[PDB]
């Protein structure tokens, strides 16, 4: 059965149909239509017709997409035009008729909850977290853990109203809006590094935009004040995404306010907001302790891998990652990076055995992986493409969510591991001790283990062969 | 659960390894390992002591591949080379108690039985076929009706000039025209081959772009010429098909060491289809919805475009998985789609088949790639794309997934021309399908597609 | 103008057309045709006058190709299947007439000496060499260097006869193995103090045997330096599969199969005998002997400079860059333990870092590497040249580790590290005279390199500030931490 | 050695850097902002007075080791304006080892002129249109003569502020930039109209804006009014201003984009332009070619390559010849007009370039090099097919790169491609006297050959490789009878 959210915002009318697998959900359609609603708005703060039945034509082509669809499963709402609007009963009256269901108006810190509620689904990382979302209504900051909010916080700056306001580009410019935006951020200093956080995370274009530039430009995805600051000193450079940009100086300078007021050392890109928060509010779902463990779970059964396989190769990765953890100084990170690969590294099995690894980074560059950031996708791809055969360093490299060093030895863990958690057995699976010196590791394997088991020596020898060719020297007794 | 069969041959001893999810099996391992058992005979019928240990050495390795894997779902068994041998009790002895597990030796006749019952749970096709292993068999449905082993083998023929081909030639037909008569009388609809020799040329027919035309054409590819077992291989095929009179010969999707997997368990296509959308979770409800609209639509457009029955049942196969590039995301689906039909092993449908199959896939939606639609030999160009079109529309008209929101339409084929008439006002009242009908007619047309609807 | 080369071979007429370019030769035409000569021969050593007729045939060929060619600018010549024929006197009276010029007969001598003049002007490396030529019927071994012979010798084994002798009955097992080795051993032994005696430094091979290893080895991911080791496995491989016709190896194609277990088995018993560490595949061969002969030190430094005139590169900017670079390396080759292998490549991807300007200014990495994978240079190896020319696609921008690392001639961090020295070598050049590179120490600190200016050198070099903060940046995506101040 | 030209604009200072035929080493824009630094009495301010200062410290930097006998700057737009402006110019040229001089906008035309007419292919006799984003020049004149020379007033940037002050590109805001754009270049009009230009040619943003959307789109390389208006009608479909988007437009492009549609669309009207190709230089390349003091470019151009990659040019001739041969016999039949005979011989002359990298897959390195090369007097349309042509040279036929181009109808790209196949193998020897003399006919897609008679009985090899040239055809249903 389907499910459908629709947000009738200021520019556009967003809907985003869904769909119930097992027990998750993926995107079945996702649409974007231009209305310019608040462009049709007067000084008497009431709203044109023209602009009313723009809007109301696009509502028209929605309700054809709802066409028994329970409304149950259905939550229209709207946001800062339709809540401004001393038309908005007038608007919201026809659309409700035009549409088979309710619209729902939300206060500013409805938006909030629901946009928390749906980076809380969609998001991987601690569960104490600051949720950013600079739009051009309303700039909404809010602290919580685990899908429980602790603050929420409406402020209403936008990147269009701090752009007219503070600019009709100087070093300076920014200096009007920043503190501008700051005076609003200086009360709520006190009681956001209060509950504080331990990751930061922002949700909306201008975070979006950003992301897209950082990608474009070749650095990772980590938002950092150093960054920004390449743009803010080359942001007077020109001095006065197409969409985006026009847009971008001011929601660039609320961050590089955001920034500096709350100390927040790093940001990286939600992956749900308020139309997520919509839809998984509708599902009805307990919320998990860690996303990436539903996620994992979610794929696991839709493509029928075996689970018992899956977790004993991740116990033996597990084990080895922790015996070399303080020679190679890995983080955690890394760890859960490893683990998840082992969860997914037989999938590339549901569509054929040849060619396995192949299927395997197929299938993951291009599933959605709700609590992974795209460059952690890519690396969980490269890392199965890797995972048995000659390594093909030139795959391997093309990913940035680990430094390189740390891809290699997270795919030598992981080859390592399929090996000898191979025997589908978890009684099967010896006991080892594995020791890195530098680049070396060190298999110590039960004595007469291998005049024992002719076809792991035969599998080991090959597996030393190809890390040799590579220059990683492996060692096994 | 896990099922092995392990055939304990002259050459080679070979594994395959099945696991058994949804409503059928999946290949995990096929393994071929040369232990050279036959070369260890002295004469006086007994296997060399070195012949013995690189057999059990060889199913040391096998042993350690099949724990976790219990006796009463592995079959070993073992073909001419221990069924002449003294020697043979020792080694399948120690052979025994290195596997977990009995081997039983199998007669000739028992062993085309059991690759009978393979070709037959893995062959798409008709019922009635005629099988030919370079070992003959006909039979319908799972059901062995005549069977054979002929006096002519793979190597045995070869101890390129049209006079060393038709040396072999003619001496073949020599060795076939006898048993030649009891045969047409059983008949057969399809003929299929399944020994490795039948694939030398299967991969060559989807390597250039099996008919006695193409084998002439290619023994004067050899002709021309001036790899081990093939030249023998060839000439008592075509030798076999002249006087077998055979139209063409298809390969079979399964052999020994299938049967002995199928043999342990409790339409092909349809057993295919339904499997695979278990695996990947379609909604087979909508799949359903779109193939009962392409089908109505073949029918009222099949007279005119002469539509083979054939025809229809690809298009159906398509529609039963046009969704499985959703399993993977929403956004390219198409090209999912396209990647998973390419990969997946699909019992029922030839290489030609399933590569038509992903195009359709791929091209269910979006602006047309009508090469796409040509690279692929199941059927005509023109074919590809008239079932291209039903598939698209099919797809358009069901977008609602419930059967009583699918219009009721009339489809009028005049050539390239479609002409598809809604319930009057329908366009009217459907504001986003006039637009996605606008959308693809523009399509259609840029690919040269005439299409008016009403 | 045009020199030309016909090699009569048993199997092969060989024809080889050549340019002189600049101050090389360049290749125009390369033409093998099978005529299986051998193939034609009898019990009595007669060629069939059908063998006879597929030779001359393909001579009326090389003929049409070889008009207005001067005689004096070609060689033809023939070898042991034509100094065996005791009718071989026939066939060339007329092939000498139906080509222009004479057809000479050579020894397995004059056969191994034009071996290693081909070797020597197309082979990088210490020029103090061994050279090892498995032929169907001989085996050449000679010693030499930088073009002069110390030592020379063709012996009776050969993968052709050795199968016939030593794989019999057919089978590939360690008894014919042993054998045939021993045979070899046998027939070497004599000579092995000659050759030990002018000693080598390295040690190049050149035939059939040493071309299918190399495309084993490619196919099977190795890198490309045939060793004892390699062989042995080989080895195994080939008597697991137990009988020639069943022979498999990945890499090993249908052709090469056929005599690969009598080569490998003389291979490895010339490897025993002599100690061969290690031997890699020669640039060149008995027609590239024939050529250079009638054109009358370092292989790579004539490469390099005749590309730089060819592709009219600035070669004082190379020279300066390649200043630069070197000196780089000196002051981290300790930290970094770097051979003099790395110092050669990188001072050659110096030489030609510039070429892909001789396209266009925009894409010229990407130009650089193009010409650079596609052009012939002697005296660089495959995996060698495919190393340079990800050097040059890495010579600036953003670092693309995916492409560097499609590269077999250096271990992966020592790809890195050179690239990272051709990077900051380039960059201290870019003003193009010698009095503005700057004084500089480089330290290296395991993955850290440190780089100091003179004084203020940043503060009054405001583009060259500039473009070092961008360099360190983009090292810094990769990981690479570089500091200069 | 190196030369450098440096231009001083409101907006930006540009430099081009140039290594003597000439070729581009680097080619710099750095964002200044002198326009800021005037205010209501138009003096220059000493905040950008630093600002263009800093920047030119840069280009100093670089061009050391360059004597300033090789340098020319010029400064233009808001240097003439400020009074204050020659306190500027004054520790700029200390900056500089060298002087800059305040050129005016009809000088500026000139040297725009200039710079076309040495690098820029077609008719001697054209019209330029360059719209700055302030200034628009329009210039006639006949091979490098110049015949009339105009700078108006209109431009990007400003029809961006005063005709669009909002984003709509509804036509009440469009047509005003197409009528108060119009009726600026109104007077100058007629007198562009009777000197009259065989080619007109466009230099500025919007010219590479509509270049790069026609090779991105498939169309042909020609700008026509009614092409134009294929981009007014998907940019007035577009709404408001930041939603717009088409095929082959880029980041800096559709900025100021619409503000110049609407000034060439009214150039194109008000003159009656009947199509336009992307010239092949400007201001820049004007000062460049001042110093260097030196017929027709694309045979200028043809040599210097020749030389660059030491292509053998008797070879070169001696197939040129053959074709040219080739092409005359089949001229009338065909449908063969003199400007697909020039590119035919341009094929010819470059043909042997890809062996100068090796000869195995010498034409896929000739397509390579030609498809990257800079090479003055070809459009990129021209360059594209003449790269296919290279590549389709020998070895069976591919049929998608031949009609992969904007150039000549993919009929002729075909007619081309078997002719310049068929002049390389019989002048194959590499000698004059050894061309044989030869008839060629046409029907439809049938080429007839006649070769002397017992030629082909007597070349074995000319036999082998002409029977494989009859299959290769054929696979591609060219049909070729040779006796
Ligand atoms: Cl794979
Ligand atoms: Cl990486
Ligand atoms: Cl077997
Ligand atoms: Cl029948
Ligand atoms: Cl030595
Ligand atoms: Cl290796
Ligand atoms: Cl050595
Ligand atoms: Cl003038």
């Amino acid at each position: 059965s389907l499910y459908a959210a629709i947000d009738l915002g200021s520019n556009s009318f967003h809907m985003l149909v869904v769909r119930e697998v097992a027990g998750s959900i993926q995107t079945l359609t996702r649409i974007k239509r231009k209305v310019r609603l608040a462009a049709g708005l007067n000084s008497e703060n009431a709203l044109s017709n023209e602009a009313m039945e723009r809007g109301w034509q696009c509502l028209r082509l929605f309700a054809e997409r709802l066409q028994d669809i329970p409304p149950s499963q259905i939550r229209v709402v709207a946001t800062a035009t339709l809540r401004l609007a001393v038309n908005a009963g007038d608007f919201i009256a026809k659309a409700q008729e035009i549409l088979g269901c309710p619209v729902q108006v939300i206060s500013g810190e409805e938006e909030a909850r629901l946009i928390y509620q749906g980076v809380a689904h969609t998001t991987g990382g601690a569960d104490q977290r600051l949720v950013v979302d600079i739009g051009g209504a309303s700039t909404e900051l809010v602290t919580g853990t685990g899908a429980q909010t602790t603050s929420l916080f409406s402020l209403s700056m936008g990147c269009v109203t701090w752009l007219e306001r503070y600019f009709a580009l100087g070093q300076e410019n920014f200096d009007a809006a920043e503190k501008a935006a700051r005076e609003v951020l200086r009360p709520v200093a006190d009681e956001l590094r209060y509950h504080g956080w331990k990751v930061c995370v922002g949700a909306s274009g201008t975070v979006q935009a950003l992301q897209e530039i950082m990608m474009a430009q070749g650095m990772d995805e980590r938002i950092t004040l150093e960054k920004l600051q390449q743009l803010k000193q080359r942001a007077i450079h020109c001095g006065r995404t197409l969409e985006r940009a026009l847009v971008f100086p001011s929601g660039l300078a609320i961050l590089i306010a955001i920034f500096t007021e709350l100390n927040i050392q790093c940001m990286t890109l939600a992956g749900g907001a308020l139309r997520e928060g919509l839809v998984y509010g509708m599902l009805h779902l307990a919320v998990e302790q860690d996303i990436r463990s539903r996620t994992l779970r979610n794929i696991q059964r839709r493509f029928m891998i075996d689970i018992d396989q899956a977790q004993r190769v991740a116990k033996v990765a597990a084990n080895f990652f922790d015996q070399v953890e303080n020679e190679w100084h890995l983080e955690a990170i890394s760890r859960d990076l490893l683990i998840s690969a082992c969860q997914l590294h037989e999938i590339g099995l549901s569509v054929d055995f040849k060619q396995a690894p192949q299927h395997a980074a197929y299938l993951v560059r291009n599933l959605d992986l709700p609590g992974f950031t795209p460059a952690q996708k890519k690396l969980l791809a490269t890392l199965l493409l890797n995972q048995t055969n000659p390594v093909d360093l030139s795959s391997l490299h093309q990913q940035n969510a680990v430094p390189p060093r740390v891809a290699e030895q997270l795919c030598r863990l992981l080859r390592l591991a399929i090996i000898f958690a191979s025997r589908r057995r978890d009684d099967l699976v010896p006991e080892m001790t594995l020791q890195a010196n530098h680049e070396l590791l060190t298999l110590t394997l039960p004595q007469g283990w291998l005049t024992q088991h002719p076809l792991g020596k035969e599998i080991i020898a090959q597996e030393s062969q190809w890390q040799s060719y590579v220059h990683w020297p492996l060692e096994v007794h």
